[PDB]
């Protein structure tokens, strides 16, 4: 085939432009994104019971929705938990491949036949059935500047006229309104209820009976009478539209005549659904929009349409209000594919400047310069094709395989100008010859190469997902070489480079490249007798071989492991926890105080904060808050000091000092879908109905068993939340029936006034909303306020709470969890240093053995992903070397050749690991792929060093010693320009200190390691495995 | 103003009408909540009644022939065509009174939308033509965009339905082409190993 | 029993606000009349798979479907393939009169 | 003279056919009642059999 | 999948028209086999449980 | 494979039943396929040797 | 067993296998439907049957 482009340039120049337009069309089309679609798709529940305690909504919600989630395929598990805010969230996790669409509406189906069984209240809010996330594109806020808005205000504002275009702008998947739209709120008062004899039952049913819709009829309508002539629909009650309409209501007309209106016995007023979450930016009354990217969207453009949209929007808006970005990593992600793309640039740049120094030949610099570019944009094309994105994975696959896509246009042009520097043939006649000595072991690389890089494309679980796009990468990145370099880099070699005399090695040039072609030639005569000096006395190279396999061994099983490197994206978090009974204006002090601290300490370095009073992760209170760190731009933040890091570091430190209040400063991880590190996950679970305090109690137990074992477990703690004070109310229904009170009455009364309660809808301007109707906070505060609050009787007595009802104080869980359908508690935890997560999960599965009985245990998260895929890996990479065996024997057609090859697996591998421990990094991904990387370029050059002996030994009469002498004498030079062009192009990853620092040290400094290890190694250890091979198998 | 416009120009559209109804009379009630009570007649009752009598009522199933079919209560026709026939209709009273409608309710005439149209999300109406004889969609779709640049601002358009597919297959025909004839070129140069042959 | 403009305000907008992310969606149009019916009918491009728009069109629904009134929902919102044109009309007469 | 004769061709989607049917829409003013569409209808069944 | 996809959207209109009581016990759509797959029985050896 | 979960579902029950609960497969064709699969590649060995 | 319970005057009992396809069934066996088309009821129907 080679051939045949040799003679057809043209068409090997169409085969190139066709490849160039297929990715140039893939780079306008693909998606790009930070990362893909890592975690299991998963599908959330999510319901809300208004007043309602955690073992109210976990019996009456939670326990019916788990008991009818049958009959869905591909579940791998199933959590929940129960909060006393009254919200129940139910995670489905599906195996991963499972189709998020087809999940999601089995789940909602099966959801919609448990409607009928749940409580009329949590049916009246709604259960939603979506798909489970945690990570927002982007985050728009709105603030108020003057103070004449307030975060209800916001709210509203927002959702009646900024939600919807942004939802209808192009790439958006989801809007979240971080607030509610105006609802009419009825504050109502004891006092003036009970001075005109009446209850929140007797204001429920006149907002009921004055805010609705009726239905009336027609008029002359069908089947109508003969002569009509006019029709007219005829329009009745309709609902109000005004809180003046609303305080209008009559509740009764007393005797003396007088009108007790609702405006009377309550203050009427437009506000929000909710009142449990508080958003500030830096201390200003917040709201905004959480926006998600739509699926195979472009992340940068869909950020900018919206940018564009909310400019268009400014102009209309009331005075003093603000558009703000909170939460804004999409700089971090653009300054992240700019930094790739200018590596691979220089990559290409610094190819040719190496081909230029080595060769002094423009024609032959310019040839790579063609062959590279054409194989990236054939990779973009590819990628496009499988459907994959523009991500952070596969540029760094692309940046990866760079060093052999230079390899391969580096060999073939070398090759073509040894040859005809040493036959002097024209270069038509030197690239046929050096194509036939080059063709077939280009095939075989190929298959290797193959064979070393798919299997990682056959992972399990989110692992799998991220390793799939490195090799779809590498594995469409190397083809692409192969074939190119089988027909459009020989087509150019014939058809550029320029002859060459037949002594001709640049001996006679004057200027630096005389002195570096005479230099260059008595390196390589001294590179060759040392060669020739160790193939002499080739067992003592053999155990300074074992030395180094002992040693790579030795730094392999004391290297850490981890996942990604944890990246400065700008952005950074601040958790706040208050102990159990706090309020929310004791978490609001605390906020302030963070606030306080990241606007004056590190106002060099802290551009916003977003407080968000109410919730953090793992739960949801009055004494929960999270506060969103936006930092400036990485060029205003220089130094090491100035970085996430550092940054958190002190204000954790500043915030130790603060009392009453757990309050940490952290950064993101590298993939924020999931929540990873060098951890597990633990489920403690009720498996004999034995209830929440012994359950408790073994949690208690294992707890203090891990907190025993310092040395192989760190940090096992709960992630749930301890019993909390409770206030009880015992309402004697046998005391009331004797005063002629209505316990359905009483339940009302109670439960409107001090929870609210949601009675129907209005419209505002054109847009339903909820009308609520609760107490004034005056009188639902302490328990004594109780005491306010009567209920009348049939015989019209107007009865105190006191008169059939008792109070006391208990415990009970503000938070209740359960897993697969039974009462669970969480542990999190993390092996200590030095030990696996394999062997932390094994003690702790020791450890629960011991448990009391009625108690099991299962793994969730990614720990059951690593019991679920282990051992696997290995496995499909030891057929990979299998299968790399049988490629390199038919390619030698030898049994025994292969072996002098896969020889050189750790000298590669030793660098690496070398340049990982000096440097302090860990075994990531980024790691692993380096250095299959790095195994498959020393591989290729091997395999060339071995062909060309071969050939040798075969198609001339050379023998074995002079042969592998010459093999490596004519293998040197492009072996040397190859490794300088691919360290000199990741020398950035390695330097790099900026933004997206982490994944690019991570990529470079074992590239770096292994490339120069590599290359000082095999150039000297081949021919020893080579002689050594064909001296005991002949 | 659009149709106006568009009938201006009769040699170039035809049957040039909007696709949908124009506002209607309507007869809005308002029964007195407050004067039903004083009269001890339930709001539900008068609901209820109004609601069965003029509109009817679904009240519940029955077996025709073996197939379960629908119960429906409804006034007779002649009781039930002009606004004076709600004289002959009463609502009994906690008492036992049979109270008039009259006594606790007024009416009066409003206009209204008998059907909104929204397109994309926003408030829109359709409009339906053809071309005069002797023109083609595509020179009406361009004489009609040109009237609606000329209409008071805040008003946009868009195409729908078959003009949506057609404005779609005129945009992309150039590109079609263009991409057509770069495929026999190269096609050409492959097969003939020349640029000349392709070029002439 | 509800007018064009209280069936837009309380079913049509609160179903459309929530139609908004659905793959391959060329255009959305919906009427309201004054019958209290209301009809939203979501074209996609050409070649989409009309299973998956039907099931993702209803995974939004089902957001809206709570907020609506209880009436619409008693009477059911149906999500369905649609077609606008007929492929046949089939009509019935009586050839003696005495059928109305 | 391509080029000029391209640019004057009109354009349009697709011919219209004889497919042996057609429709005719009936508008009456607000208000109408079944039997006035009724008689308007009549006239135009009366017109098309005629 | 989606024929079960289809018959629930077809049965969530019925679902309304049902009897409260039929509602409260649950109606059930599920898409398999008409023949058991397996049995698994469940016994008490020692006999204290009925 | 539905029937291999659901047995290693019953083993994760077992160690939390009460004393003397057991669980027995009245019903189960499994094996009838497995030793069925068997025979015949038992078969396809043997005509091998032959 | 059939014939060891064809003695039981209390019950038809009857004792069988399953074929190797349970859908398929006989090779030589007909399902039939009789349909009341016309309203006729349950006793009409079962008569027809008869
Ligand atoms: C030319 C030929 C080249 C072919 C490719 C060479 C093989 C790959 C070289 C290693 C690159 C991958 C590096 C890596 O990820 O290794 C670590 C990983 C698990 O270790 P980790 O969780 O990172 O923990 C480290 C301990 N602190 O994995 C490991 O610990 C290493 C697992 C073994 C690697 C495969 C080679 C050995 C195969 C036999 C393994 C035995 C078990 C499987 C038996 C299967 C039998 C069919
Ligand atoms: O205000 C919070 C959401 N508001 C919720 C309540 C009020 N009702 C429903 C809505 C903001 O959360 C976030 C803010 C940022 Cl900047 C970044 C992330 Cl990841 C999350």
């Amino acid at each position: 085939m080679p051939n045949f482009f040799i003679d057809r340039p043209i068409f090997a120049w169409v085969i190139a432009i066709i490849i160039m337009l297929a990715g140039g069309l893939a780079i306008l089309k693909l998606p790009v994104a930070q990362y893909p679609t890592i975690a299991p798709p998963a599908v959330t529940i999510s319901a809300s019971y208004p007043g309602a305690d955690a073992k109210t909504v976990q019996d009456t919600v939670t326990q019916v929705i788990e008991q009818n989630m049958n009959g869905i395929d591909n579940l791998m598990y199933m959590s929940s938990n129960s909060d006393s805010t009254g919200t129940v969230q139910i995670t489905l996790t599906f195996e991963s491949g499972t189709d998020a669409d087809i999940a999601q509406v089995q789940v909602q189906n099966k959801l919609q036949l448990a409607m009928p069984l749940l409580p009329q209240e949590v049916q009246q809010q709604g259960v939603s059935v979506e798909k489970s996330s945690s990570s927002f594109l982007m985050v728009v806020g709105v603030i108020n500047t003057d103070g004449t808005m307030t975060q209800e205000d916001i709210s509203d504002y927002v959702a009646a006229n900024m939600k919807d275009a942004i939802s209808r702008t192009s790439g958006v998947g989801d809007v979240q309104l971080f607030g509610s739209q105006y609802a009419m709120r009825i504050w109502m008062n004891p006092n003036e209820l009970n001075k005109f004899q009446l209850t929140p039952v007797d204001v429920i049913t006149a907002i009921k009976a004055q805010n609705a819709q009726v239905a009336a009829g027609q008029l002359g309508g069908t089947p109508p009478v003969k002569g009509q002539q006019l029709n007219a629909s005829i329009i009745a009650q309709t609902r109000l539209t005004s809180t003046e309409e609303f305080g209008k209501i009559l509740l009764k007309v007393n005797q003396d005549g007088s009108r007790v209106l609702l405006r009377d016995v309550a203050k009427i007023e437009l506000g929000g659904e909710n009142y449990d979450i508080i958003a500030e930016f830096n201390g200003q009354p917040a709201s905004g929009l959480g926006i998600k990217l739509a699926t195979g969207a472009n992340a940068l453009d869909t950020a900018a349409a919206i940018r564009a949209e909310l400019a268009k929007m400014e102009p209309f808006f009331p005075s003093g209000l603000k558009i703000v970005y909170p939460y804004d990593t999409t700089p971090f992600v653009k300054i992240s594919i700019h930094e790739v793309v200018k590596t691979l640039v220089e990559a290409i740049i610094l190819v040719f400047l190496v081909m230029y120094l080595f060769l002094q030949n423009f024609r032959a610099t310019l040839i790579p310069t063609i062959a590279v570019p054409v194989v990236l944009l054939g990779t973009f094309a590819v990628l496009a094709a499988f459907g994959f994105s523009i991500n952070t994975l596969t540029m760094f696959g692309m940046v990866l395989a760079i060093g052999l896509l230079v390899d391969d246009a580096i060999v073939v042009v070398e090759n073509v100008e040894r040859v005809m520097a040493e036959e002097g043939l024209p270069p038509k006649e030197a690239t046929r010859k050096s194509m036939g000595q080059i063709q077939g072991a280009l095939v075989g690389i190929a298959m290797v190469l193959s064979a070393v890089f798919v299997p990682m494309a056959f992972f399990g679980g989110s692992t799998g997902a991220i390793y799939r796009q490195f090799s779809i990468t590498i594995v469409s990145a190397m083809a692409l070489s192969v074939l190119v370099a089988l027909i459009l880099t020989p087509a150019l070699c014939a058809t550029m480079l320029k002859p060459i005399a037949k002594g001709d090695h640049g001996e006679g040039k004057k200027g630096f490249f005389g002195w570096f072609n005479r230099m260059f030639e008595k390196s390589t005569h001294h590179y060759t007798d040392s060669v020739g000096g160790i193939l002499r006395s080739t067992g003592r190279y053999l155990v300074l071989y074992l030395i180094i396999v002992v040693g790579m061994a030795y730094l392999f099983v004391r290297l850490p492991s981890s996942f990604l490197p944890d990246e400065d994206q700008g952005v950074f978090m601040t958790m706040v926890q208050l102990p159990a009974g706090a309020t929310q204006e004791r978490t609001q002090k605390v906020l302030n105080e963070v606030t306080h601290y990241y606007l004056t300490k590190e106002k060099n370095n802290v551009e916003s904060v977003f407080a968000v009073n109410g919730f953090g992760f793992a739960g949801r209170g009055q004494n929960t808050g999270i506060a969103f760190v936006s930092l400036k731009d990485w060029a205003d933040r220089p130094g090491e000091e100035n970085k996430v890091e550092a940054i958190t570091m002190r204000a954790t430190r500043a915030f130790s000092q603060i009392k009453d209040a757990m309050v940490f400063a952290f950064n993101l991880p590298a993939i924020v879908e999931l929540g990873t590190a060098t951890g597990f996950d633990f489920e403690l679970i009720d498996q004999a109905g034995l209830g929440h305090e012994k359950l408790t109690q073994a949690r208690n137990q294992l707890l203090a068993e891990a907190a025993k074992h310092p040395d192989m477990l760190t940090s096992v703690r709960p992630n749930g939340l301890e019993d909390t004070p409770q206030f009880k109310i015992d309402i004697d229904q046998e005391k009331a029936q004797a005063l002629g009170v209505s316990i359905n009455d009483i339940n009302t009364t109670l439960g409107a006034a001090w929870g609210g309660s949601y009675v129907n809808d209005f419209i505002d301007r054109g847009r339903v909303k909820k009308v609520y109707v609760m107490s004034e906070a005056k009188y639902r505060m302490l328990p004594d306020d109780i005491g306010d609050w009567y209920v009348r009787a049939a015989d019209g007595q107007m009865v105190p709470f006191s008169a059939f009802s008792s109070s006391r104080w208990e415990y009970g869980s503000p938070r209740l969890e359960r897993y697969n359908g039974l009462p669970s508690m969480e542990i999190l935890g993390q092996a200590a240093p030095g030990k696996s997560t394999g062997e932390a999960m094994e003690l702790m599965e020791q450890l629960a053995s011991k448990l009391p009985t009625g108690v099991g245990y299962d793994w969730t998260g990614m720990s059951y992903q690593e019991r679920l895929s282990g051992n696997q890996a290995p496995s499909l990479y030891a057929i990979s070397l299998i299968v790399v065996f049988l490629c390199l024997a038919a390619l030698y057609e030898s049994w025994s050749i292969p072996f002098s090859v896969m020889l050189v697996v750790p000298l590669g591998v030793i660098g690496a690991l070398l340049a990982a421990t000096f440097r302090g990094l860990t075994n990531d991904v980024y790691f692993q792929v380096g250095l299959l990387t790095t195994i498959g370029l020393s591989a290729k050059n091997a395999i060339l060093i071995v062909e060309f002996a071969k050939d040798l030994m075969d198609k001339e009469g050379k023998g074995l010693i002079e042969a592998t002498l010459d093999a490596v004498r004519m293998r040197l030079r492009p072996i040397l320009m190859t490794s300088l062009a691919f360290i000199l192009g990741v020398m950035p990853l390695v330097i790099s200190t900026g933004a997206g620092s982490g994944a690019q040290n991570a990529v470079g400094t074992g590239v770096m390691g292994g490339m120069v290890t590599a290359t000082v190694l095999a150039i000297f250890f081949v021919p020893v495995f080579f002689v050594v091979v064909r001296r005991r198998f002949s």
